[PDB]
């Protein structure tokens, strides 16, 4: 399942969407009392869950006859919040937005409820702004694809992200990309992000000790790069920093064999998978230094040029094949990674961005690293395993899961707005 809280949040409202909605689904009249009463109902709920997450942040900082909060022992997978959800406002909000309490016939959805958790964790972030002493954003990080622009895509430069991100660097928040796609080298960033570093070049808004507040790291977790402007000449762009710079300890401790058969034995997996399945020879397997993958190819032949994909039940057979095998081998369970479905490719990356986020909130400011409560990760990838190489961001900080590049630039809109 893809998230076993918001698939719980569903079933509770199931019960008064029945009784006070479907029970009104052949009413003649009296619409707008009988969509009070169930927005009513829904938010009761919206504010209990509310109470059982402030209660769970209560249970997780000091530390029930039964060890666990709440909230735990409901939804035994459930992960940890950093900040509290105002989840009965958020309700109240995207309710006016998308009239899920005026529905008779189709239930509150997980998109409904995934939608209302985003809004809710915005809300929270927006409120800290007007607090004094306020628990305020100090990073905001960023899956690539699907998240700046269409999966495999790049950032161009009238993509309507980019007056957001520059916006956020101008308030004197710290913005990562943080995203699988693994280079060794500024090059190939430089062109994928084209559009975003001429517009933050060509910026007169904002010094440029702020401009150099934007970052990526690639590979999930293994190429750190910082935006740079030398006046000097026309000359600006990405350059890497050293690892021993910023690797984590924990990551400076892994073996390198390790991290090696790790990589090979996922290589060899991958090959194995690639003759049982009997793939296209056009499919490709790519070895790099901290990652191995399989992608689509493509032909000639209309008199046309077509690609040669890999089947969605072939790409789920390889990535459960994958994750599960390095799950069970005693070198990959000696370090990190994090295997993922694409959507349209498989990969397996050294570490995670779990990892990477965390790397960056010591990296930005190393004698008080920013804390999960300060942190944002915007991605779409948020299921436990497949389309999972965000989900492990959930441990570093706060999370936005969003489905479309049109989503990220909706939620930052709100999240940077007036009010
Ligand atoms: O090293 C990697 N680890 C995981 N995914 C990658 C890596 N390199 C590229 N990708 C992703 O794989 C796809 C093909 O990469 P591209 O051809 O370099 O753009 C894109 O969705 C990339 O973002
Ligand atoms: O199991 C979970 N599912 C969905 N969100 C979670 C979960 N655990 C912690 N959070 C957090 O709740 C906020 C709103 O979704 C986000 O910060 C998310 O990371
Ligand atoms: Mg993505
Ligand atoms: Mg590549």
């Amino acid at each position: 399942r893809k998230d076993e809280f918001i698939d719980w949040v569903k079933g509770l409202l199931a019960s008064p969407f029945v009784l006070h909605a479907v029970s009104h689904e052949g009413d003649y009249n009296d619409d707008l009392a009988t969509t009070q009463r169930v927005r009513s109902q829904y938010a009761d709920i919206f504010k209990d869950i509310e109470g059982l997450i402030k209660d769970k942040i209560e249970f997780d900082s000091r530390n029930n006859i039964l060890g666990q909060s709440r909230l735990n022992l409901l939804v035994p997978s459930i992960g940890t919040f950093f900040t509290e959800l105002p989840l009965e406002q958020a309700f109240l909000w995207e309710d006016s937005q998308r009239a899920i309490s005026a529905r008779r016939m189709v239930a509150p959805s997980f998109n409904d409820i995934r939608h209302i958790l985003n809004t809710a964790q915005i809300f929270h972030f927006k409120k800290q702004e007007n607090l004094h002493n306020g628990k305020v954003l100090r990073l905001v990080t960023f899956a690539g694809d699907v998240t700046l622009y269409e999966d495999g895509g790049s950032l161009v430069y009238t993509n309507p992200v980019i007056p957001y991100i520059l916006k956020l660097l101008r308030c004197g928040i710290n913005v990562g990309i943080v995203t699988a796609a693994g280079y060794d080298e500024a090059g190939t960033y430089e062109n994928r992000l084209k559009g975003l570093i001429v517009a933050l070049h060509d910026s007169t808004d904002i010094p440029v000790s702020q401009k150099q507040n934007l970052t990526i790291m690639g590979g999930e977790s293994s190429y750190l790069f910082r935006y740079y402007e030398d006046p000097e000449e026309d000359n600006f762009g990405f350059r890497q920093i050293d690892k021993e710079e910023w690797l984590l300890p924990r990551m400076k401790a892994w073996s390198l064999e390790d991290v090696e058969k790790t990589l090979d034995f996922a290589e060899r997996t991958l090959n194995r998978l690639r003759k049982r399945l009997n793939l296209p020879s056009e499919i490709s397997i790519i070895r790099k230094v901290r990652a191995v993958g399989i992608v689509p190819g493509e032909r000639y032949d209309s008199k046309r040029q077509v690609p040669v994909k890999l089947d969605r039940e072939q790409l789920e057979e390889i990535v459960l094949t994958l994750q599960n095998t390095l799950e069970s081998f005693a070198p990959s369970r000696r370090i990190q990674f994090s295997c993922f479905d694409g959507g349209s490719d498989v990969w397996c990356d050294i570490g995670g961005k779990d990892l990477g986020v965390r790397s960056l909130q010591q990296f930005y400011n190393p004698e008080s690293p920013i804390q999960p409560s300060e942190t944002l990760h915007v991605g779409d990838q948020f299921a436990p395993v497949g389309s999972a190489n965000d989900f492990k961001a959930r441990l570093a900080g706060c999370t936005l899961w969003i489905a479309s590049p049109q989503e990220t630039v909706n939620y930052l809109h709100r999240l940077l707005e007036t009010d």
